């Protein structure tokens, strides 16, 4: 019951996938900075929106990896940031959407990065990954096993992408060194290799160049099912419109859409993007998702 064009359906596309693929090894859309759709203030916006969709729009276009940046507060809970800049949004917002999605759609998976993003507020009981550990991973939502995790495992589950140290549980995946603006290759939970391209402040030909290197390289070594490769194609802000996080996204978008929809490869990574919408053909999470075809 598992064909090609099942892969269409935006908010099923995981279900024709087989169960015993490992998730490292499926070509899957993310977006970067998730939370700051609420984003009003245009000086805000400029700098640091990066969607304007909530998290049930992007998970309805596609999208299955959720970059989470926090804070812990007073209350002994996780609130999202942009810097020193509250999001409006909070951890629990994300983990019940989250809940939701999973629960209409139970084919599906939801890869969920956290990283802290602000100094602790004062006053908390604990830190940030005591927190995180007793007031939201307990949670059965959360996979509790690691190794190099399958589809059939993660299956109705949160599978946890670690950027935070001090991690005192199981489950998902190990935090690891991350180099800052760069393209880096390191090992995670054992038997993973993993190779990251975030250079979220190098010129915008340089950006284009390495998503495109790393994506060259990510096509062809299609059959190493435990490499995992995430390429970010957002770029931070110049603070003007014709440097901001939009701007950026409008063009490198479309055009390493482009990119897979021409070469047609069966593996281009885990492409985490800035603006994931309508507006910019082709679109680029629909061209991720189409390249795994070959797994069907
Ligand atoms: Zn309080
Ligand atoms: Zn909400
Ligand atoms: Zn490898
Ligand atoms: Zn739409």
């Amino acid at each position: 019951a598992s064909s090609v064009n099942e892969l269409e359906n935006w908010s099923k596309w995981m279900q024709p996938i087989p169960d015993n693929i490992p998730l490292a090894r499926i070509s899957i859309p993310g977006t970067h900075d998730s939370g700051t759709f609420k984003l009003q203030n245009p000086i805000k916006q400029v700098w640091g929106m990066t969607q304007e969709y909530d998290f049930r729009y992007q998970m309805d276009h596609g999208a299955r990896i959720f970059d989470i940046r926090g804070r812990l507060t007073d209350d002994n809970t996780i609130v999202l940031h942009h810097g020193p800049l509250y999001l409006y949004v909070t951890l629990h917002e994300f983990i019940n959407e989250a809940k939701q999605f999973l629960k209409d759609n139970p084919s599906e998976t939801i890869i969920m990065s956290l990283k802290k993003e602000y100094e602790d507020m004062k006053g908390a009981e604990g830190s940030f990954s005591s927190t995180f550990e007793k007031n939201y991973f307990v949670d059965p939502i959360f996979l509790k096993t690691e190794g190099n995790i399958k589809l059939g495992d993660a299956r109705g589950k949160i599978v946890l992408l670690k950027r935070y140290s001090g991690s005192n549980e199981s489950g998902g995946y190990n935090n690891f060194y991350w180099p800052d603006n760069e393209t880096f290759t390191t090992t995670v939970n054992q038997n993973v290799n993993v190779t990251v391209q975030d250079k979220y402040k190098v010129n915008y030909d340089e950006k284009v160049k390495s998503i495109k290197d790393t994506m060259d390289e990510t096509m062809n070594n299609s059959e190493d099912l435990n490499h995992l490769y995430i390429n970010f194609t957002s770029l931070s802000s110049g603070g003007t419109a014709w440097n901001s996080p939009y701007s950026y996204a409008s063009s490198i978008n479309p055009e390493i859409a482009n990119d897979i929809k021409q070469k047609n490869p069966t593996r281009v990574g885990w492409v985490i993007q800035d603006y994931i919408n309508e507006k910019w053909s082709p679109l680029l999470y629909q061209e991720v998702i189409r390249a795994n075809k070959s797994l069907i």
